[PDB]
This record gives structure tokens, sequence and C-alpha cells, in this order.
């Protein structure tokens, strides 16, 4: 799309980069929001294309008409605030209704300059954050994860491209779904839009979980036919460390039952270790809550091996088949070495009501109150926040 003449204000958010001989330095940030939450439209107020599909093809026949005849808003301060999006010192606030409207907002972190998304290379170093997740009932998903996203947004793919980072365009994860809009163009031929994902943390108060999904093309991949499945180029499922499916089910949860309470503000730390030739090799996990360490805990059915984190022979003891197919996690940590954008969001499903996070082996929530109709009932302003965000060497962006 063509982006409009208003002036864009994206909130400002403080960030932390960390060294094991110097602490940790403040710097400035900035969030965007999703290419698509800014409001994509023709003229008359038709939209170009829901998520799905191909964008309207009277507006969008080829490529530069739909850039022409496709017009994305620029979003001040109070668009933000409307699509749920707040920012506070170091924190990130993220709200899933906004006097009853659904906005379910996702947002992309940018440089200090606006121009382009802050890459983050994680293979061989650590990335914490505090989460306050209270508000997020069974159903519900707060968000944060890496996807190998354009730094550019798309535009150097094309001279049809015009948005760019600075108005969030060029998403892509490892599901590859078909989008109207892909690379900041009109998505003509309709392909499912692909790329390596880390998704570090999903979650709510009741489960959380951690998968890496790697894919066999690097970058942002247009797929087609059998690129898009099950047997393709992108692992959907991902490798997957949920406390509950290994069997420990009072580690996280609501209250002093659990070892991390999630009804008060935590940390989550996480560790790319990588062997000497630089490829990852783990992915580690603790949390820190009330100034303690809380280690994360050893699997406790059999098959797998007997660890507390991620590996190849997790994965392929646990049925991760389409992420070793795929290369596993060296493939991870390729697309994590060429560096990634960082994604957070909060959102709900009317399908499978996120069973899979939260569900039977997975947590304690039944089969239908995690249904958006139930959401609300327990939980009328479901909500997340993430802040103090810290990256670097390992050993430096966390601490007791
Ligand atoms: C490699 C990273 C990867 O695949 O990450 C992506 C995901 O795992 O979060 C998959 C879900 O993403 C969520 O999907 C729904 C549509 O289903 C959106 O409305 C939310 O904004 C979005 O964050
Ligand atoms: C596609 O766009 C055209 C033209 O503006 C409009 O007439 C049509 O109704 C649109 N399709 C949808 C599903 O909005």
């Amino acid at each position: 799309q063509t982006p409009d003449k208003a002036k864009e204000q994206h909130p400002k958010l403080e960030t932390y980069r960390c060294t094991k001989a110097s602490g940790c330095k403040k710097q400035t940030n900035y969030i965007v929001a999703d290419a698509g939450i800014h409001g994509i439209r023709q003229k008359n107020g038709a939209g170009c294309g829901d998520w799905g599909q191909k964008p309207n093809a009277t507006a969008c026949p080829d490529e530069a008409s739909c850039a022409k005849n496709c017009i994305l808003s620029g979003m001040d301060s109070n668009a933000y605030k409307n699509a749920g999006i707040t920012t506070s010192g170091n924190k990130l606030r993220l709200q899933q209704l906004i006097n009853n409207q659904l906005v379910s907002p996702r947002v992309y972190l940018l440089e200090e300059n606006k121009k382009k998304y802050e890459m983050l290379h994680l293979t061989g170093t650590e990335f914490s954050f505090d989460v306050e997740m209270e508000k997020l009932p069974c159903g519900m998903n707060g968000a944060l994860y890496l996807s190998e996203m354009p730094q550019d947004g798309g535009k150097s793919t094309s001279r049809n491209s015009k948005a760019g980072a600075y108005y969030g365009a060029g998403y892509c994860d490892a599901q590859c779904y078909v989008t109207p809009f892909i690379n900041g163009v009109g998505n003509i031929k309709g392909q499912g839009v692909c790329c390596n994902e880390l998704d570090i943390w999903e979650a709510n108060s009741r489960a959380t979980h951690i998968a890496p999904h790697p894919c066999s093309k690097p970058g942002l991949y247009g797929c087609t036919g059998d690129e898009c499945g099950s047997s393709g180029i992108c692992d959907k499922a991902g490798c997957g460390w949920n406390h509950n499916r290994i069997n420990v089910t009072d580690f996280y949860g609501r209250g002093k039952q659990y070892k991390v309470d999630s009804t008060r503000k935590f940390t989550v730390t996480s560790q790319f270790v990588a062997n000497k030739q630089g490829d990852l090799i783990e992915l580690h996990r603790h949390y820190i809550q009330d100034n303690k360490v809380i280690e994360s805990a050893v699997v406790n059915i059999s098959g797998p091996p007997k660890i507390n984190f991620i590996n190849d022979k997790y994965c392929a003891a646990t049925g991760a088949n389409e992420y070793m197919r795929l290369g596993g996690t060296k493939q991870m940590g390729d697309a994590m070495s060429r560096g990634m954008v960082l994604a957070m969001s909060v959102w709900w499903s009317e399908g499978d009501f996120m069973a899979w996070l939260d569900q039977g082996v997975a947590g304690p929530c039944d089969a239908t109150e995690g249904d958006p109709k139930n959401i609300v009932k327990v939980q009328p302003n479901p909500e997340v926040t993430f802040s103090n965000i810290r990256i670097g060497e390992i050993g430096s962006t966390s601490s007791v």
C-alpha cells in the first residue's frame, strides 16, 4: 500500500544492552503497529483484502495498481492508544479490547531512527524481559517472539513497496499464512508468507510455551502449493517446551502453589547457546521472581532426555519430526544469526480456543472457558505488559 501524510507517532520504548564487564546501558527504541492495524483502504472505504486471501482483485489486478489504490493511514498517539498500544519508560502495554472493540495488537521493535526494525542476533547471547500475566485467562495468548522479517519492511524488493518498517510492513512467520500483502506489496499470486520464527514466549496466566520453528528458505519466502503445507518449507508445529506437557504441573500458574506465580510480575531469561563453530545447539530458560532465581524443571516423563532445556535430541524424542527434517536447532540458529525482528502481541482464537497452549496435557483449562465469549466473563479487559527488555552477553541481563 501507499501511506497517507498523517503524522506517525510511535510510542517510545526504552530498552537495554548488557555486558558482563559494564552492566546494562539504556537506549531509546520505538514501537510500530503492524501495517494492517494502521488501516489499509481504498478511496471508497472498502478494505484491500482479508487475512487468508489475495488482495481485492479490482483494487489489485497487479502490483502497481495495488500500491496506487490501497492507502495506509498514519497512526498518531491517539491511534496507538485506540489500537490498545501504549508505553511508559521501559513498559509496553498491550490491550485486547478498547471500548468493546476487538483490537488485538501486534507490534514490532524499531531502531531509534525509526526507518529500520531493530534486528536482533541472538545465537550465542541472552535476552531478558519482565512480564505481567495476571489479566490473561484460559484461551488468551500474550506473545513475545521473533520472525525473519526484512529489516526495511520489504522496500528493496520492489519499486511498488513504500510502507517499510516505519509503517510496520513485511510481516512473516512459520505458519506460511496467505496474507493480502507481502513485503509491502499486493500478494497477487496468493502465496503463503513464510519465514523462520522463534517463539520465546507464548502464554496466559494458566500455561506457557516455548517454540523454535525453523524453515528451509532463508528470510521471507512466498510459498506455493505443497511448499505451504505440513510437508513444506516451514515447521508449523515447532519443537515445543511446556512444563505441563513434560508432566511438571506445579511449575507455572496462578498463586502460591506454583514455583512461578503468574498473578504477580516476574522476569523471563532466555539463553541461546552455541558451539565453537557458532551453531546454536541448545535453548535454556530460567525465571526470577521476588529476587530469587527459579530454574526450569527436568523432563518428568519417560522417553526424552532428562534435561530442562531444548536440543535436537529432546526434539526428536518428543516427536518434532518437521523440525528435524528441516534442519533442526542449527537451522533455527542460522536465521537467529542473520538477524530477526522482535514482535509483541495479544490475541485469542475463535476455532481451537488456544487448546494447544492450555488444555489437556498442556494445562488446566476445560474445553470451553477459552472461547472469547467466556474469556470476557472471566476478565472483561484482558491485557498484558512486557517491560525491561535487556539483550546481551549470557550472564549479564538479569541477576539476583
Ligand atoms: C517464527 C515465529 C512464529 O511462527 O510466530 C508466530 C506465532 O507463533 O505467534 C503464530 C501466531 O501469531 C499470531 O497469529 C494470529 C493469527 O493466527 C495473529 O492475529 C497474532 O497477531 C499473531 O501474533
Ligand atoms: C473489492 O473491491 C471492490 C472495489 O472497490 C468492491 O466493489 C468489492 O466489493 C471488494 N470486495 C470486498 C470483499 O470487499
